[PDB]
């Protein structure tokens, strides 16, 4: 009746905890690492994007797999934004109109036109009118990505530009990142692996990934108003600690950068799902983990920075294995087992929370 396919690499990091949570949690189903010509059985086939089968997953309802289909509203950084801001329009009290960086796409082709591009991305001129936040000028292509604050600024930029590519992003940026005293000052970003499942409950995984940067941060003055010079000057000659394990974030912060996630995470869901625009199609028969980045600044503020599919799970050490095999663990026993119509597996002080539920 049942079988498993598992057509990802054996030199996969997720190889060996995929079998042992596979051979304890679903002892009586047959693990395969060939899809067999017909899906003629209920299967579940944990595969790499490329190795699964779309029209398979959304014709037969014997396969399971490990991705879902549409989903270009939220792993697409210039469609996530305007997910987000198509909900908060109808959404004021939502974490999302704080918790999230918002980006947006400019064709500058002079500076004595930069007036005109901000029209024809009118979500960006009220931005830089309303003088609340920091900005990054970002060329798509790599003349330096460079901060400013208001349309006087960028527009100083642009000048001083001309005394190249045309596209650029303007992305909000944080210049309060939460310095830690043991991180020797570097900042980092929040790696949380959030688990979709079927049509749709969303699970958030509590043992979450702090990404430290190489070097200590330093703020940006007028005098020198650039950051990530080295990769400017490459192209002209061609650390992960869990984020629990940082005792230097009180508890009760490391707490409520959790909160913030859980309701980020879950705010995100309800707008990519009910969004009148590009959505979010859940499939009953699909699964899928993501990796979802976060800023935090020096006030414990959490910031949606980006969603990225099929993230690398690869770590050195450990304590990272452990926290790879219980998140693949917690996978298997809550969202696998029930497309067996095997019941999901509880047990009491869970780090894999439920933070959304649709019932579709």
């Amino acid at each position: 009746p049942a079988q498993i396919v598992l057509t990802i690499p054996e030199t996969e990091y997720i190889y060996g905890p995929l079998n042992r949570s596979f051979r304890k949690h679903l002892p009586n189903v047959p693990v395969s690492r060939s899809l067999p010509v017909t899906i003629d059985k209920l299967t579940f086939h944990y595969g790499d994007y490329e190795q699964l089968d779309m029209d398979q997953l959304m014709s037969n309802q014997l396969y399971h797999a490990n991705s879902y289909i549409y989903r270009k509203a939220i792993i697409r950084k210039h469609y996530l934004s305007h997910t987000i801001h198509s909900y908060v329009v109808k959404n004021r009290e939502s974490i999302l109109n704080r918790a999230f960086l918002e980006s947006f796409n400019i064709d500058v082709d002079y500076a004595e036109f930069l007036d005109d591009a901000l029209d024809e991305n009118w979500e960006l001129r009220q931005e830089l009118e309303s003088k609340e936040k920091w900005w990054i000028l970002k060329p798509s292509m790599s003349q330096g990505i460079r901060i400013f604050k208001t349309i006087e600024q960028l527009q100083a930029i642009f000048d001083s530009f001309e005394e190249q590519l045309r596209h650029f992003i303007v992305q909000e940026y944080l210049h309060n990142p939460l310095l830690l005293s043991e991180a020797h000052g570097r900042k980092f970003h929040i790696r949380c692996y959030v688990t979709c499942s079927g049509d749709l409950q969303v699970f958030v995984y509590d043992r979450m990934l702090a990404l430290f940067a190489p070097n200590k941060f330093v703020p940006p003055t007028e005098e020198y108003d650039v950051l990530d010079i080295e990769q400017l000057a490459c192209h002209l000659t061609n650390s992960v600690i869990e984020f629990d394990a940082l005792k230097d974030i009180p508890s009760h912060r490391r707490e409520e950068i959790r909160t913030q996630i859980h309701e980020a995470v879950s705010e995100l869901f309800k707008a990519a799902v009910n969004v009148d625009r590009l959505n979010f199609r859940p499939l009953k028969n699909s699964l899928e983990t993501f990796g979802f980045d976060f800023l935090v600044d020096s006030d414990y503020q959490v910031k949606l920075l980006e969603v990225n599919a099929f993230p690398d799970f690869k770590q050195t050490g450990d304590d990272l294995k452990n926290l790879i095999d219980e998140l693949f663990d917690d996978v298997v026993s809550i969202c696998v087992r029930p497309m067996f119509n095997l019941p999901p597996l509880h047990h009491q002080h869970s780090k894999f929370v439920e933070v959304l539920k649709l019932k579709s």
